[PDB]
DNA sequence: TTAATCCTTCCCCC
DNA sequence: GGGGGAAGGATTC
């Protein structure tokens, strides 16, 4: 007995514009990143339900969203006002539990094998919660109960949107058996894929492969994940965390190869870097880039010491040359990332 | 206008 | 032979 429950907020950044302005409700809403290359350059964040219906989701481009739902709202993402809105909702949560891990700016874990006795309780404390995050910041989440983290969230996608739902030990069993191999957290395309190959689509049937093969193709420790998902011995605790690096990406209007055509663009994603950083010094730099096919290319550095933003400007010019040099694409893209912190 | 955890090398050295 | 750690890249959400 150890009870699980996660929360996740529904397309949490439009229902927050939705909050903010709720003559929007109701209507397709959509926010976006307007790149600013060209009429509509970037992709979509995320749209709300009454969008994604239509196959207006997260990742597709924006003029490809204005071919399907001309007359939808297109809001422009503010970052800023969705991660206070997060902290205040992180807080609620904190109410019910002092063991909360915080997965993502809407995903979190509590514990509550204690405050709770069995299933049937879990659900009640699900509701409760739910039902307080609706009345103090009017946001509707969907709850997922269950033995431990992996299923827990499982069981939330299976219930979203606005939804609860509790999967216990008998269906968990039958999961293990029936539920599809790339519907298990941590398996994306590219994983779910390689073990089609090693002829496994299901969760039981990584009992049926020698270990060792099963290394060589996704790594230890996603088969020991999967293993002990399989036997049933999946069990890890809910530890709070902690961020572990802060960066900016932007992309430039043209593509190129220019270091003094870059600079410009380089330095600011360190100016804002340094603001979100906040009173933390980072001991790591990692200047990344983003070539003209989408290819990510980075270089870094670490210093026995913090790093000052004068040490940050000019270190990170070295490891943009350092690209340049190393490859010789065009780039698209260019940031920084700061982690290590004292 | 958009962060985290492995995995694989490589190098230094006991 | 294995500890340790840094670097660049692979994958997921
Ligand atoms: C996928 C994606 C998400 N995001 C952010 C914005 C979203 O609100 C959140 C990511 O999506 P998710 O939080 O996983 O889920 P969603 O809440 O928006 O979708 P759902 O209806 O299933 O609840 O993280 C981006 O900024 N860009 C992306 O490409
Ligand atoms: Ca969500
Ligand atoms: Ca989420
Ligand atoms: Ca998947």
């Amino acid at each position: 007995h150890m009870i699980v429950l996660f929360v996740d907020f529904d397309y949490f950044y439009a229902q927050v514009e939705e909050v903010l302005n709720p003559s929007l409700k109701g209507k397709p809403v959509v926010v976006c990143v307007f790149s600013g290359r060209f009429e509509d350059s970037g992709a979509v964040a995320t749209a709300n339900y009454e969008a994604r219906k239509f196959g207006v989701k997260a990742g597709i481009p924006i003029v490809e969203a204005k071919k399907i739902l001309p007359n939808a709202v297109y809001l422009p993402m503010r970052k800023e006002v969705y991660q206070q809105v997060s902290s205040r909702i992180m807080n609620l949560l904190r109410e019910y539990s002092e063991k909360i891990e915080i997965a993502s700016i809407d995903e979190a874990y509590l514990d509550i094998s204690d405050k709770v006795r069995d299933y049937r309780e879990a659900y009640n404390l699900g509701l409760e919660i739910k039902n307080k995050i609706l009345e103090k910041e009017k946001i509707t989440v969907t709850v997922g109960i269950s033995k431990n983290k992996v299923f827990a969230k499982i069981a939330a996608d299976m219930a979203k949107p606005n939804g609860i739902k509790v999967i216990d030990d008998e269906e968990v069993k039958r999961l293990i058996r029936e539920l599809d191999i790339a519907d298990v957290p941590g398996i994306g395309n590219i994983t779910a894929e390689k073990l089609k190959k090693l002829g496994i689509n299901k969760l039981v049937d990584t009992l049926s492969i020698e270990f060792d093969k099963l290394k060589g193709m996704i790594g230890e420790a996603k088969a020991k994940y999967l293993i002990s998902l399989a036997r049933d011995e999946y069990n890890e605790p809910i530890r709070t965390r902690v961020r572990k690096s802060i960066g900016r990406i932007v992309t430039m209007k043209r593509n190129s190869r220019n270091l003094e055509e870059i600079k410009p663009y380089l330095f600011r994603a360190i100016e804002e870097s340094y603001y979100k950083l906040d009173k933390r010094i980072p001991k790591a730099i990692h200047v990344v880039a983003v070539t003209e096919d989408l290819d990510i290319v980075s270089r870094g550095r670490t210093f026995p010491h913090g790093i000052s933003k004068e040490t940050a400007y000019s270190e990170s010019v070295k490891l943009l040359q350092k690209i340049l040099e190393e490859d010789e694409r065009k780039i698209r893209r260019i940031g920084v990332r700061f982690s290590k912190f004292i």
